[PDB]
C-alpha cells in the first residue's frame, strides 16, 4: 500500500534530479514505481500532489530537526549555537536538492506548495526572534532593530543564499562557502550595535 | 514609431498591476495601444518580449542611478551612505513594483530575463565588494568574510527581502521598515569584527 506510495515518491525525487516536473508524466511515474497509471490515480491524485507530498516530507524533516536542537541546546559559544541552527537547513535542504529547487519553482503554480512554504518560514522566523528575544533580555545582544524584523530578512537572505549555492545559480556563494558566509552575517547582525 | 512601441510599453505595464502576463494577451496590448495585433508584431515578437525590455527599462534605470550616486558620493556617515545605495534599488524597484514582480516570474521561463537579472546582479556585486575591500584598504573595515562572498549574500538578501515586501508576501519585512531592516544588517555584518 504505502509502499507502492514511497516507490511513486521515490521515482519522483530521483526524475526531478535530471529533469524538471514538467518533463516528467503520471506515466513516468507509475512506470518507475512499477505500477499502471490508473492505480498512480489511486495514490495522487496528479504529478504536482506528489512533488507537494515531496516537500513537505524535506521542510518537516527539517522542521523536526531543528526542534530536536532547540530541545537539546549544544553547549558552545554563540557564534556556534547559531552555526548548528543554519546548518539544520544547509544540511537537510542541501540533501534534497532536486526537490527543494522543484518547490520553489512550483511556489509560482501551487497555492499548496506556497502555503506550506509561509507557514514554515513564519514558524522558523518566529522561533528566529524568540531566540533573539531571549538573548536580548539576558543582557547578551543590544535592543537594536525589531526582532521580528531582523528574524524575518535573515530567513529571507537564508532561503534565497542557499537555494542560489544548492542551484548553482549565477551569482551565488559556493556551497562550501555558504555555511560561514550566512553565520557571519548573522553573529554580527544579531549582537552588533 | 517608438510612440507606438511606448504606448506599447505602458499598456503592458499598467495591465500588469491587476493581472499577471499569462492573463493578458497580445490583442489586449494593441487594443490598449490603438494598434492592430499585426502592427504589434512589427515592433515585439511577444508579449514575453514586451516584459524583456520593461525589465530592461527598470534594470538599467537603478544601474544608472547607481553609477550616479557612484561618482558624487554623499558627504556623510558610513551607515547613510550605504543607506542611500541600498536606497537606489528601494525606490527604483518600489516604483515599478507590477514589473518587478512579472520580471521575477518570467526567471523561471524566460533565458534572456534569467541571463538580464544575472548579468546585473554579478555588477552589482561585484561594485558592493570593491566599496567593501576600499573600506578595508583604509581601515575602516575588518578583514573578514572574503568580501565577495558577503557581498553576493547581501545582494542576494536584498533582492528576496525587497521584493517580498513589494509583494506583500507572508512572511515579509513591512514597506516602510525594510530600509532600515537592510541598512542594519549590511553596516553591522561589513564593520562588525
Ligand atoms: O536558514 C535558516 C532558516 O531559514 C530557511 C528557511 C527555509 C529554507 C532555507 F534554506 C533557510 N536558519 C535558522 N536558524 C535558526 C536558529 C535558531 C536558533 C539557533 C540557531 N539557529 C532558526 S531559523
Ligand atoms: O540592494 C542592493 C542591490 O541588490 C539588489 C539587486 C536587485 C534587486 C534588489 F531589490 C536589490 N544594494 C546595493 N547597495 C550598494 C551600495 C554600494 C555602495 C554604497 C551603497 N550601496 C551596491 S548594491
Amino acid at each position: 500500500g504505502d509502499d507502492r506510495e514511497l516507490a511513486i515518491l521515490a521515482t519522483a525525487e530521483n526524475l526531478l534530479e535530471d529533469r524538471p516536473l514538467a518533463d516528467i508524466s503520471v506515466d513516468d511515474l507509475a512506470k518507475g514505481a512499477g505500477i499502471s497509471r490508473p492505480t498512480f490515480y489511486f495514490y495522487f491524485p496528479s504529478k504536482e500532489a506528489v512533488l507537494l507530498t515531496l516537500l513537505d516530507r524535506v521542510v518537516n524533516q527539517a522542521d523536526m530537526a531543528l526542534q530536536t536542537l532547540a530541545e537539546n541546546p549544544a553547549d558552545t559559544d554563540r557564534e556556534n549555537m547559531w552555526r548548528t541552527g543554519i546548518n539544520v537547513f544547509f544540511e537537510t535542504f542541501g540533501s534534497h536538492k532536486a526537490v527543494t529547487r522543484a518547490g520553489q519553482a512550483a511556489r509560482a503554480t501551487s497555492v499548496e506548495v506556497a502555503e506550506l512554504w509561509s507557514t514554515f518560514m513564519q514558524k522558523w522566523i518566529a522561533y528566529t526572534a524568540a531566540v533573539i528575544d531571549a538573548e536580548r533580555d539576558r543582557g547578551a545582544a543590544p535592543r537594536t532593530l525589531p526582532a521580528h524584523e531582523l528574524a524575518t530578512a535573515l530567513n529571507l537572505m537564508n532561503e534565497r543564499t542557499l537555494f542560489a549555492s544548492f542551484a548553482g545559480e549565477q551569482p551565488s556563494v559556493p556551497e562550501a562557502r555558504v555555511l560561514d558566509t550566512l553565520v557571519h552575517i548573522w553573529v554580527t547582525s544579531i549582537y552588533g550595535e
